[PDB]
This record gives structure tokens, C-alpha cells and sequence, in this order.
């Protein structure tokens, strides 16, 4: 399974899979700097899963490796802002992660099998 263009649209279907769980609804926009004042003297980099799958359509993610980045900054995001290992948002956000990891092992692994094909011989 060697095509090296493969990973864009195995990550347009899992990012489709994400947007249709409840549990990414907290993680679909970027955090509402009205609702959490203090949110950019924590957070350096905001991320969201909106800005992620814009980034994937407009050309702009060179490999799975990237878009996989970002979409740990959501989840690296929500443990550095949770107040408690027991808040409902982080809890929503370990849930994610699981499912995410799950799934995005075998996209990253058929990517770099690709690309080490492409460059055998
Ligand atoms: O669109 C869907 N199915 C399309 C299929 C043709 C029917 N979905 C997306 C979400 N689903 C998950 O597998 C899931 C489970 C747990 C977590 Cl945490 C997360 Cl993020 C995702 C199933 C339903």
C-alpha cells in the first residue's frame, strides 16, 4: 500500500469521524476568549479542530505528521488550561486522544512505509 498522497483523505475521514462525536464539541472552534479571560497567559499556540481541517483543505499540512502535531496541541491545550484532572472538558479531551491515537497509527504508518518505498533503490 505504497501511494504517498494516500494520508490527506484518511485524515479528511477521521477528522469527519471527530466532528461527529460529541466529545470534540468543546474542541470543534477555537476557546472563547470571552467565556475564559485569562486563556492567552497559559496557552502560547491555540488550536482547534477547525483551524486543523482548514490547514489539511488549503494545501497546507506536507505530511500525516503535522496534522497529527496540531491535533495533540488541542489535547496538550486542554491539560494545561484544566483547573482539575476531573473537569468535564479534559475529561472530553482524554476520550478524543484515545480515539485519535487509535486510529492515526495507521495512517502514519502507511505514510513513512510509502515514502521508504519511494525511496528503495
Ligand atoms: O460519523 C460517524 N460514523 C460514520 C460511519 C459510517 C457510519 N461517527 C463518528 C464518531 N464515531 C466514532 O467511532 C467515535 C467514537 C468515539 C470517539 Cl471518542 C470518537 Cl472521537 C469517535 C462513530 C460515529
Amino acid at each position: 500500500s505504497y501511494d504517498i498522497q494516500a494520508w490527506k483523505k484518511q485524515c479528511e475521514e477521521l477528522l469527519n469521524l471527530i466532528f461527529q462525536c460529541e466529545d470534540s464539541e468543546p474542541f470543534r472552534q477555537p476557546v472563547d476568549l470571552l467565556e475564559y479571560p485569562d486563556y492567552r497567559d497559559i496557552i502560547d499556540t491555540p488550536m482547534d479542530f477547525a483551524t486543523v481541517r482548514e490547514t489539511l483543505e488549503a494545501g497546507n499540512y506536507e505530511s500525516p505528521m503535522e496534522l497529527c502535531k496540531d491535533v495533540r496541541l488541542i489535547f496538550s491545550n486542554s491539560k494545561a488550561y484544566t483547573p482539575s484532572k476531573r473537569s468535564r472538558i479534559y475529561s472530553m479531551s482524554l476520550r478524543l486522544s484515545a480515539f485519535f491515537e487509535e486510529h492515526i497509527s495507521s495512517v502514519l504508518s502507511d505514510y513513512k512505509s510509502a515514502l521508504r518505498f519511494h525511496k528503495r533503490n
